[PDB]
């Protein structure tokens, strides 16, 4: 199932998507959060998984939402790293669905990360054909939930 | 307090941290790997926290366990990478140890971790003074448990 999902990280998808990170992954924090905070901006429901955090409307100020937003970036290094082998890939993306299984987190809600990450990638000036990219290594990720 | 423990991360064992990094960050399914299997065979007594894992003397033929290992390694690349700020630096360690703190993770079990990474270390030529450095690295994460 996930090595289905993996079987559409084609040499060009896998290329605008490294190609993509070394810019997005040169701030972690400033697009960690960025990503996060659009999260809640465009879907304000997801919110309620996040109770733990506090007040998320501090944004960058708020060290418990500082902290996760920076550590979410290295979970999407991970992915970029494991790229060239499938079966790494494969196992580093069932352990992180571990998780995110158990808080109950559907493969429906996992997607609404689409939207920040294609905002994201618009503010560095990277278009649709990256965004498009970025859906597919986000869909392995859906395959596991 | 965590606050005072990362206040501890002088220069010198800030550079220590970075330059061993530097060789064990290279191979991070590799070290990884060598890494946990380590702690299961100097400590056995761990493995019951592990149970999802499975047959853990498989190593690297385990993709489960595979998987976990590659993964810690992005969370110490997580740590190096906020050294220059402590105040990220405390709040990266408080969100990691959310979920060990749920696994009923002691301080003290934690830091069992120091053998295997003196081991690991050695493998390298990287000797005790670089083993001390990141037992002080292990405490701030001790300090937050
Ligand atoms: C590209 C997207 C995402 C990445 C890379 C990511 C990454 C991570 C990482 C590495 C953690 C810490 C380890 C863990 O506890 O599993 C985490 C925690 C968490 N994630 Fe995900 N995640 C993403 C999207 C989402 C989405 C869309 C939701 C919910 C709608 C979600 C909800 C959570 C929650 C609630 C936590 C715990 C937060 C806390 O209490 O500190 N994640 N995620
Ligand atoms: C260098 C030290 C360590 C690092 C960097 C590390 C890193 C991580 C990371 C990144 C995760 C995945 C996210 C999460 O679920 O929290 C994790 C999971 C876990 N850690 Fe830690 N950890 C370390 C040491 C330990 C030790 C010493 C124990 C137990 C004695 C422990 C027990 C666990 C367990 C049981 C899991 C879940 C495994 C699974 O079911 O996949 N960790 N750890």
């Amino acid at each position: 199932s996930v090595y289905d999902a993996a079987a559409q990280l084609t040499a060009d998808v896998k290329k605008d998507l490294r190609d993509s990170w070394k810019v997005i992954g040169s701030d972690k924090k400033g697009n960690g959060v960025a990503l996060v905070t659009t999260l809640f901006a465009d879907n304000q429901e997801t919110i309620g998984y996040f109770k733990r955090l506090g007040d998320v409307s501090q944004g960058m100020a708020n060290d418990k939402l500082r902290g996760h937003s920076i550590t979410i970036m290295y979970a999407l290094q991970n992915f970029i790293d494991q790229l060239d082998n499938p079966d790494d890939l494969v196992c580093v993306v069932e352990k992180f669905a571990v998780n995110h299984i158990t808080r109950k987190i559907s493969a429906a809600e996992f997607g609404k990360i689409n939207g920040p990450i294609k905002k994201v990638l618009a503010s560095k000036n990277f278009g649709d054909k990256y965004a498009n990219a970025w859906a597919k290594l986000v869909a392995v990720v859906q395959a596991a939930l």
